[PDB]
Protein backbone atom coordinates (compact mmCIF):
# COMPACT_ATOMS: atom_id res chain seq x y z
CA UNK A 1 0.00 0.00 0.00
CA UNK A 2 0.83 3.66 -0.39
CA UNK A 3 0.27 5.56 2.85
CA UNK A 4 -0.84 9.14 3.04
CA UNK A 5 1.40 11.47 5.04
CA UNK A 6 -0.84 11.93 8.07
CA UNK A 7 -2.05 8.34 7.77
CA UNK A 8 1.51 7.11 8.17
CA UNK A 9 2.25 9.63 10.93
CA UNK A 10 -0.68 8.30 12.96
CA UNK A 11 0.37 4.68 12.42
CA UNK A 12 3.99 5.40 13.33
CA UNK A 13 2.85 7.21 16.46
CA UNK A 14 0.68 4.25 17.49
CA UNK A 15 3.77 2.06 17.03
CA UNK A 16 5.84 4.23 19.40
CA UNK A 17 8.17 6.07 17.01
CA UNK A 18 7.39 9.64 18.20
CA UNK A 19 10.57 10.81 19.99
CA UNK A 20 11.96 7.26 19.98
CA UNK A 21 15.67 7.36 20.87
CA UNK A 22 15.53 11.13 20.45
CA UNK A 23 13.85 11.34 17.03
CA UNK A 24 10.56 13.18 16.79
CA UNK A 25 7.80 11.74 14.61
CA UNK A 26 8.43 14.08 11.69
CA UNK A 27 11.88 12.55 11.22
CA UNK A 28 10.32 9.12 10.67
CA UNK A 29 7.65 10.43 8.29
CA UNK A 30 10.22 12.38 6.26
CA UNK A 31 12.47 9.31 6.18
CA UNK A 32 9.66 7.16 4.81
CA UNK A 33 8.77 9.78 2.19
CA UNK A 34 12.24 9.90 0.74
CA UNK A 35 13.16 6.23 1.29
CA UNK A 36 10.04 4.57 -0.19
CA UNK A 37 7.64 7.35 -1.24
CA UNK A 38 5.34 5.88 1.44
CA UNK A 39 5.05 2.52 -0.45
CA UNK A 40 5.25 -0.53 1.79
CA UNK A 41 6.47 -2.66 -1.16
CA UNK A 42 9.37 -0.55 -2.38
CA UNK A 43 12.57 -2.53 -2.99
CA UNK A 44 15.98 -1.44 -4.28
CA UNK A 45 19.01 -3.57 -5.12
CA UNK A 46 22.49 -2.33 -4.12
CA UNK A 47 25.98 -2.88 -5.52
CA UNK A 48 27.03 -5.13 -2.62
CA UNK A 49 24.32 -7.69 -3.46
CA UNK A 50 22.00 -6.47 -0.72
CA UNK A 51 18.50 -5.12 -1.20
CA UNK A 52 16.59 -2.48 0.79
CA UNK A 53 13.03 -3.47 1.69
CA UNK A 54 9.79 -1.70 2.46
CA UNK A 55 8.51 1.58 3.83
CA UNK A 56 11.82 2.28 5.63
CA UNK A 57 14.14 0.57 3.12
CA UNK A 58 15.70 -1.84 5.60
CA UNK A 59 18.92 -3.41 4.32
CA UNK A 60 19.49 -7.16 3.85
CA UNK A 61 23.22 -7.12 4.59
CA UNK A 62 22.96 -6.00 8.21
CA UNK A 63 19.34 -6.02 9.34
CA UNK A 64 16.94 -8.47 7.68
CA UNK A 65 17.55 -11.84 6.02
CA UNK A 66 16.62 -12.26 2.35
CA UNK A 67 18.58 -15.48 1.74
CA UNK A 68 20.55 -13.99 -1.19
CA UNK A 69 22.86 -11.40 0.40
CA UNK A 70 26.51 -12.25 1.14
CA UNK A 71 27.74 -11.29 4.59
CA UNK A 72 24.22 -11.27 6.06
CA UNK A 73 23.99 -10.51 9.78
CA UNK A 74 20.18 -10.41 10.26
CA UNK A 75 20.47 -8.20 13.32
CA UNK A 76 16.69 -7.60 13.36
CA UNK A 77 16.09 -11.38 13.28
CA UNK A 78 13.39 -11.02 10.65
CA UNK A 79 12.92 -12.25 7.07
CA UNK A 80 13.04 -9.30 4.69
CA UNK A 81 9.82 -10.55 3.10
CA UNK A 82 7.95 -9.62 6.28
CA UNK A 83 9.01 -6.02 5.74
CA UNK A 84 6.90 -5.82 2.56
CA UNK A 85 3.64 -6.20 4.48
CA UNK A 86 1.11 -3.36 4.34
CA UNK A 87 1.19 -3.52 8.16
CA UNK A 88 4.21 -1.55 9.40
CA UNK A 89 4.82 -3.53 12.63
CA UNK A 90 7.85 -5.54 11.50
CA UNK A 91 9.49 -2.55 9.81
CA UNK A 92 8.98 -0.35 12.88
CA UNK A 93 10.33 -3.02 15.22
CA UNK A 94 13.44 -3.39 13.09
CA UNK A 95 13.84 0.38 12.70
CA UNK A 96 13.85 0.67 16.50
CA UNK A 97 16.77 -1.76 16.63
CA UNK A 98 18.62 0.08 13.84
CA UNK A 99 18.28 3.51 15.46
CA UNK A 100 19.47 2.09 18.80
CA UNK A 101 22.67 0.65 17.34
CA UNK A 102 24.82 3.75 17.88
CA UNK A 103 24.56 6.00 14.81
CA UNK A 104 20.98 7.28 15.21
CA UNK A 105 19.01 7.77 11.99
CA UNK A 106 22.18 8.03 9.90
CA UNK A 107 21.48 4.47 8.70
CA UNK A 108 18.82 5.98 6.41
CA UNK A 109 20.69 7.66 3.54
CA UNK A 110 17.62 9.55 2.32
CA UNK A 111 16.96 10.87 5.82
CA UNK A 112 20.59 11.96 6.18
CA UNK A 113 20.60 13.76 2.85
CA UNK A 114 17.06 15.11 2.49
CA UNK A 115 15.55 15.37 6.02
CA UNK A 116 18.29 16.05 8.58
CA UNK A 117 18.70 19.78 9.19
CA UNK A 118 15.28 20.70 7.81
CA UNK A 119 12.18 21.54 9.84
CA UNK A 120 10.98 17.95 10.09
CA UNK A 121 7.95 18.88 12.22
CA UNK A 122 6.35 20.10 8.98
CA UNK A 123 5.86 16.42 8.09
CA UNK A 124 3.28 16.01 10.89
CA UNK A 125 1.74 19.47 10.67
CA UNK A 126 -2.01 19.43 10.12
CA UNK A 127 -2.37 15.78 11.19
CL1 LIG B 1 7.19 24.05 5.86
Amino acid sequence: KVFGRCELAAAMKRHGLDNYRGYSLGNWVCAAKFESNFNTQATNRNTDGSTDYGILQINSRWWCNDGRTPGSRNLCNIPCSALLSSDITASVNCAKKIVSDGNGMNAWVAWRNRCKGTDVQAWIRGC
